[PDB]
């Protein structure tokens, strides 16, 4: 009865959340479930409701999707067509010890927490979770690159921008699939690592020169790197997949203008491996809530 | 190795034909295009089937699928109906070669009766191996798309280590799946081991596929039998890449509730430009031979 006597509100999400809802249930947690009216299924301890029906002063924890909220406090859900906004007013009704869990945050969300004096846990800041999550993200990126190109990834020129937690997983998989992979980064240790991985490193400051023959470009850097000048030198058929958190790292307006297909693609793990991704979150959540 | 003086008629096709047209134009072949009135290409003459100067055609290039049993030639670049008849073929010079991917009864019989040579490009080992690449990509794309779990760490079986199977297995292994490959011949079982994968004798499929998440068939024989499917996990996804009717008992699969798909044409679906380039490269060589 790990989570016995604990009350959590689960607000929105995707298929990943189904794994979280299930595990928390089995551990005897009380669960108020918002944004899942389309969810035909039932679970022990789970009560579906509207955000305006939540009993805030008894909630030990608020579980938001990996994406958190938007700048207006709006929470995404694929299990309802209903709008869900998480306000400051709601959060202040919670007990002092109430903790909010997300994947990532933003200014709006960070500001709510700030002013309401509530703790916020951004699960994606845990390098381990971030690394595990890079696996389905890469899978989704590969699936997309294959789907949206009229040529094979095998033998194509592929650039990955950034050799962080995701970039490292993404680049490795394009290479293992037969792409000629080049990775852009600023840090010398990272450029060294790229070389060690048998890939072609380049200093990120030379993107414009280095991307002129690239067929597929995957951005992981959370900053404007795929600028107009970069885009201007790219082949007309290039596919840019931007994995960086909104607004990403691409001049989408310019890409569009010069006819380069560029997409900002979040939530890939929820789309391609929701069971795997969700169970990972569920496992960590059970542990964290049980502290 | 130019094709100057060569007259080729390209009848119908799809996006892969665009790359064939482009190579041939570069190699200076004279090209009559039938069923592309919606197109726009430099160095080509668009026309109707009924307008072709057969008397001077050195080669007829058909879609990968050839024709229907009535001689109909499909195209996505025109609303015009096209049927290649014996009468047309008969008026080509004696040396005229017809190129397709595969053939059928109609085509085989036109060729027999007119005494013209037919080349079925899909039968070539080189073409088969090149095409295995976009096939493997399509397969990976599909496996990723249809599963709620990562392929990384999943149990994946590939049946057959032939032309297609080797490429398919290699790519799932690169993706971090735990890959087992079924084959009959001891040399292929050896190769599977050398590739870092788990081999198993094809005759033990029923037994070895009891814990498989994704099963990819490449064997053009009934190997994913009722007995095999009856032992597999309920959630298993079967992708059958073997030529029709494939190598799976789809009717038992369906009743058993096992997801099983017969998936032809991956190269044309996921990479028609590469598929077209592969065809173009062989075609320029074959077309330049005396």
């Amino acid at each position: 009865g790990m989570l016995t006597g604990k009350h959590v509100v689960i607000i929105g999400g995707d298929a990943r959340q189904l794994e979280i809802i299930r595990k928390l249930s089995t551990f005897d947690a009380k669960i108020s479930l918002v944004g899942f009216d389309q969810l035909d299924d039932g679970f022990i301890g789970v009560t579906k409701m509207r955000i305006d029906e939540v009993d805030w002063n008894t909630v030990d924890a608020i579980l938001l999707p990996i994406s958190g909220t938007n700048e207006a406090g709006k929470v995404d859900t694929i299990f309802s067509n209903e709008s869900i906004v998480l306000t400051e007013e709601m959060i202040e009704k919670t007990p002092n010890h109430c903790v909010v869990y997300s994947g990532i945050s933003n200014t709006y969300l960070n500001q709510c927490m700030k002013k309401t004096n509530r703790t916020l846990v951004k699960l994606m800041e845990r390098d381990d979770i971030a690394i595990y999550n890079s696996i389905p993200t890469a899978e989704g990126t590969i699936m997309m690159a294959i789907q949206h190109t009229d040529f094979t990834i095998h033998g194509a020129n592929v650039a990955v921008l950034g050799l962080g937690r995701v970039g490292m997983s993404v680049a490795r998989k394009f290479a293992a699939l037969g792409a000629k992979v080049k990775v852009g980064a600023r840090e010398s240790d990272l450029l060294a690592r790229i070389a060690e991985m048998g890939m072609e490193p380049f200093h990120i400051s030379k993107a414009a020169q280095e991307l002129r023959d690239v067929d597929v470009c995957i951005n992981t850097i959370p900053a404007l790197v795929v600028t107009a000048n970069v885009l201007a030198e790219m082949p007309s058929h290039t596919f840019v997949i931007d994995l960086a958190s909104k607004p990403g790292g691409t001049d989408f307006r310019y890409a569009e203008k010069r006819g380069i297909k560029a997409l900002l693609v979040p939530g890939l793990p929820g789309i391609v491996a929701p069971k795997t991704a969700g169970r990972i979150l569920a496992d960590v959540l059970v542990k964290l809530l049980a502290e």
